[PDB]
C-alpha cells in the first residue's frame, strides 16, 4: 500500500464557505448512509482485499473517508475543489474495473445521487 492522500497542509490556502458547509452537512452525509456506500468509505487496502494491481493502475487515489476528513479539517478553498475529488473517486472505479461489475453498478448509483444533490447549491 502507498501512503494515503493528505488531509492537512499548513501552506495550503483554505476558506469556510457556505457551499463547502453544504457539501459536508448534506451531500457527503447523505451518500455515506446509502446501501452501496461502504466500499468507498476508506482508502483501498490492496493488501487486505488482495488487489495487488490496484495502485499499479490507479495513480490519483481518492475515497469518501479522505473527502470527509478534508471537509472537517477545512482543507478546501472552494466547492469545485471538493467536487473534483468526488469525480476522481468515481473515475478511478471505472478505469480499474469493467461495465457490469458489482462495484461499478454501485458507483453508477452513487454518482447519480451525487449529481442530483449538487444540481443546486446554496448561494
Ligand atoms: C471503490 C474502490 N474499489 C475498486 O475499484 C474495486 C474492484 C474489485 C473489488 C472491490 C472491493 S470488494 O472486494 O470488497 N467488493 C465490494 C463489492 C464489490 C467487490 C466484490 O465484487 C471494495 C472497494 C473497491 C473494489
Amino acid at each position: 500500500n502507498p501512503p494515503p492522500p493528505e488531509t492537512s497542509n499548513p501552506n495550503k490556502p483554505k476558506r469556510q464557505t457556505n457551499q463547502l458547509q453544504y457539501l459536508l452537512r448534506v451531500v457527503l452525509k447523505t451518500l455515506w448512509k446509502h446501501q452501496f456506500a461502504w466500499p468507498f468509505q476508506q482508502p483501498v487496502d490492496a493488501v487486505k482485499l488482495n488487489l495487488p494491481d490496484y495502485y499499479k493502475i490507479i495513480k490519483t487515489p481518492m475515497d469518501m473517508g479522505t473527502i470527509k476528513k478534508r471537509l472537517e479539517n477545512n482543507y478546501y478553498w472552494n466547492a469545485q475543489e471538493c467536487i473534483q475529488d468526488f469525480n476522481t473517486m468515481f473515475t478511478n472505479c471505472y478505469i480499474y474495473n469493467k461495465p457490469g461489475d458489482d462495484i461499478v453498478l454501485m458507483a453508477e448509483a452513487l454518482e447519480k445521487l451525487f449529481l442530483q444533490k449538487i444540481n443546486e447549491l446554496p448561494t
